[PDB]
């Protein structure tokens, strides 16, 4: 079960610092359209993470960033959290405006897979999938540092567009 | 074995990135003392690691910064993966420059053994550092990305002087 201390280590090393600033500084840049209020993290279970999102779906588009967040980790000065806002089209059309990002453990767990000495099966990138979306959803649940700013996006692909199912955890927000 | 996934995921997500640019950006540092061409990574066995370098050794003393360096990392934009340059001293002399810091994930375990639900003894901390350790040494072997740019500083306490304990293998990288 490599997903479940890879689950732990992006609540501990990520989600735990970034969700209680994370409020304060989308207001900020609203002050300085409308971004929501929710981080949305994209957890496909192919274990697939594109890294310029816009090439995962033309409709995803990028937009602007956030403003930065520094702290001190483990002897690194001012290490630099950022996060990037996407707004999502339809039929040439702004549906909305949010942080959107994939879940990068994913991607470590599809390279982890080739690596000879890692010893993890190609085969088990599902299964592992299903249970980081599973492990991270019980942190989310009781994590004090969470309370309604984030939003866990997992999907299976059976041709899809990843950006109406990003726009109906959207509007399901909204009421 | 939850250091053996830590131990895969901090070479896949940050030194097969950071390590191939690491002596490019330090050559110009020194362009724009003298630093080493080596990233130093201390590994406590005991798990704990402080925030502020300085206050684990009086000796080591924060100079500045690195160039940072930029990549898009699962659909954020410009990720940025900063390293912070140590002075350490002896008797009140500047024994050498470095880049130098903890491996987060050592932090990360230390985290895990507190919280309930993550099944994590806190007996187990010292054996999955080793764990850790071990495993990270066999990566960098095999590792193309690391060909003498990483040395990997692993020590037990018994009082204790971490700044001779790294200027040991400064050292002997000058021979
Ligand atoms: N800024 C950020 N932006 C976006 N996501 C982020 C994020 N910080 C964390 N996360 C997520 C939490 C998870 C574990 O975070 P953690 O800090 S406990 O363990 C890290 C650390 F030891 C080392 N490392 C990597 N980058 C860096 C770096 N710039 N400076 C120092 N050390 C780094 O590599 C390990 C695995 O990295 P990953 O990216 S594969 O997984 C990360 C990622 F999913």
């Amino acid at each position: 079960n490599v997903a479940h201390g890879l689950a732990w280590s992006y609540y501990i090393g990520y989600l735990r610092l970034i969700l209680p600033e994370l409020q304060a500084r989308i207001r900020t840049y609203n002050q300085h359209g409308a971004v929501s209020q929710r981080l949305y993290i994209l957890l496909p279970l192919d274990c697939g993470v594109p890294d310029n999102l816009s090439m995962a779906d033309p409709n995803i588009r990028f937009l602007d960033k956030l403003p930065q967040q520094t702290g001190d980790r483990a002897g690194i000065k001012d290490r630099v959290y950022s996060n990037s806002i996407y707004e999502l089209l339809e039929n040439g059309q702004r549906a909305g405006t949010c942080v959107l990002e994939y879940a990068t453990p994913l991607q470590t767990l599809f390279a982890m897979s080739q690596y000879s000495q890692a010893g993890f099966s190609r085969e088990d990138r599902l299964e592992q999938a299903k249970l980081f979306c599973r492990t991270l959803e019980d942190i989310l649940a009781d994590a004090p540092e969470s309370q309604n700013n984030c939003r866990l996006i997992a999907y299976q692909e059976p041709s899809f567009s990843l950006s109406q199912e990003v726009l109906r955890h959207l509007r399901q927000e909204e009421k």
